[PDB]
């Protein structure tokens, strides 16, 4: 809750780069013109965004697998659940973090969220 | 001389809200557009303002009494009495507060002073 | 490292005055317009600034010198001896002074750097 950098409250939320900064953060030329807002007044918006990005990939997992089950229930389909196993990959890690993100408090729901949400928008 | 709801210092005062703030509070929605400055450098302007609103209400206030004492001294000549207690109530309060704005600190003096003034105008 | 008027970190840059103050000077009217940056990010280019600020009054101070030297190896040459001490006073000074803010820390080096420029460019 403190950055390492300045030693300062990290309390001040970038929308450019989706970062949980300090004050002194603010000033230094990586935000020259960077909108900020209090990070008690984002963590709504972003929880309710990954609330329902959470739950359209656990829909789309739960699908994947039980037709994955269909396949492994007839045992090359060995092969074809190797396949799923790696095509899925990135939805199972991706739903993991964002498990971790809600779950736990408002600095790791925040910091770099927003690469958390391009991933998201990839699948 | 501290905010209760971010533990900072309150050295800030809003024109638009006439209230001390620290500079969390300054970035919330609340004051989202307002100009703020040093406490330090609005104190004087309002404490001028309220000796003159105390001086002329005290004035006021010396006017009606003593005519509320002619009546009495004539003693229904009480429920006129009892009118002019009801109808100076509000000044005498206000009396009261601008005697301890100005009396105590520059928290006391500046903390919701532009609802006093107001108040002030009424009368 | 500290601001002595108000108890914050002298953190901030202002260009306008060559001053290293903190964020609660930054409020006052003495800076109401004021461009600021942080000290970490212009210590580089007053660092240069002045390291060949330096360089040029040492050189200037040694040609001078040495040429002094062959006036006092003849010995009114006192005099001529003694006009150029009161002479090239400021630059001893000022070459002292460059020497004080580049070996120092970065409070030296940036507090009122901007008049010391100005007495540069004066010679
Ligand atoms: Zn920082
Ligand atoms: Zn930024
Ligand atoms: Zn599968
Ligand atoms: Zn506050
Ligand atoms: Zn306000
Ligand atoms: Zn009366
Ligand atoms: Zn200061
Ligand atoms: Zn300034
Ligand atoms: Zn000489």
């Amino acid at each position: 809750d403190h950055c390492a950098h300045h030693g300062e409250k990290l309390v001040l939320f970038c929308q450019q780069d989706g970062n949980v900064i300090c004050w002194l953060c603010e000033r230094s030329q990586e935000h020259r013109g960077h909108q900020t807002f209090l990070v008690e007044e984002v963590a709504q918006k972003y929880r309710e965004k990954l609330q329902v990005a959470l739950e359209m990939m656990r829909q789309k997992q739960k699908d994947a697998e039980t037709e994955c089950n269909q396949v492994a229930k007839r045992v090359a389909l060995i092969a074809r659940g190797k396949a799923c196993g790696e095509q899925t990959q990135s939805v199972r890690v991706l739903i993991s973090d964002l498990e971790h993100r809600l779950q736990g408090s408002v600095m790791e729901l925040l910091q770099g969220v927003d690469g958390v949400i391009k991933r998201i928008e990839k699948v």
